[PDB]
């Protein structure tokens, strides 16, 4: 189930976004060539545990600009849903403004490309993974629905990976 | 692809490992059931990356004992490689004497069996899973070969989904 292999090019996906600027665009994960990618699905829109993870990603954007790495958060929620979310303001339960873009995934085919969909119930897993400035895939974290992630965790592998690409 | 699934049972699996007494016991996933799990692959023995994250669990190995959590680790070398690595004096890069037992898998099932197998070359890639009291697995995380995982982390993870477990 899904096509997310370790040393393998990490599968390409084009999705329409919620962009920073709070405007669609339509993104593929090959336009962040030459970047780390860490790609972080979320089981759903307007929900309690994704919120605080997406927001402290979001707050810690500038983090991830100085290692070269774009974030880039997707759940399986229209688009409209993401910008009905992000134009919530945070002091009443919303994303409020975002430095992040967040894919919408509505067929679900990113969510079973990464091997993190719950196929009961049509949503992801909370699925993280990191891909380096070629498009291989260096790692894989896959939590329960009830557990979330770590920006600190992320940014140690990030960094890791990073450094060890240097050795020859 | 492998059948590790999250909400699924963890595959089984009985090995041999080479216990904490210096001993070798065959052992199974399911001998530890009523406890969180923590199973970790490391690629080989004698390396460089993989005997600071062995270290660090063996030492921890009390932390992970609060949460009524047992750690194992794995890789494909015979059992008899891992105790040579344990007897191996810490200050000539050996393991020195282990709180955690280290299963052998030496036919590449269980790597194969929990997705993590590096087929290309017959090792495992840095695989780690939580597996609750119920045998459910609840974490996947997958490094590339260079990069390795963190204790705090992992403690932060099995702390959540059992306070979840209890509460949510
Ligand atoms: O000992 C190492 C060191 C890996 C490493 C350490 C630093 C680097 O910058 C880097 O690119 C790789 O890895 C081995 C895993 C391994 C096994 C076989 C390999 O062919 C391999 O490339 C890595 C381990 O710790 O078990």
């Amino acid at each position: 189930s899904g096509n997310a292999k370790i040393g393998h090019p990490a599968p390409n996906f084009k999705a329409t976004a919620v962009m920073p600027d709070g405007q669609f665009k339509d993104i593929s994960l090959s336009d962040y060539k030459g970047k780390y990618v860490v790609f972080f699905f979320y089981p759903l829109d307007f929900t309690f545990v994704s919120p605080t993870e997406i927001i402290a990603f979001s707050d810690r954007a500038e983090e991830f600009k100085k290692l070269n790495c774009q974030v880039i958060g997707a759940s399986v929620d229209s688009h409209f849903s993401h910008l009905a979310w992000v134009n919530t303001p945070k002091k009443q339960g919303g994303l409020g403004p975002m430095n992040i873009p967040l894919v919408s995934d509505p067929k679900r085919t990113i969510a079973q490309d990464y091997g993190v969909l719950k196929a009961d119930e049509g949503i992801s897993f909370r699925g993280l993974f990191i891909i380096d400035d070629k498009g291989i895939l260096r790692q894989i974290t896959v939590n329960d629905l009830p557990v979330g992630r770590s920006v600190d965790e992320t940014l140690r592998l990030v960094q890791a990976f990073q450094f060890t690409d240097k050795h020859g």
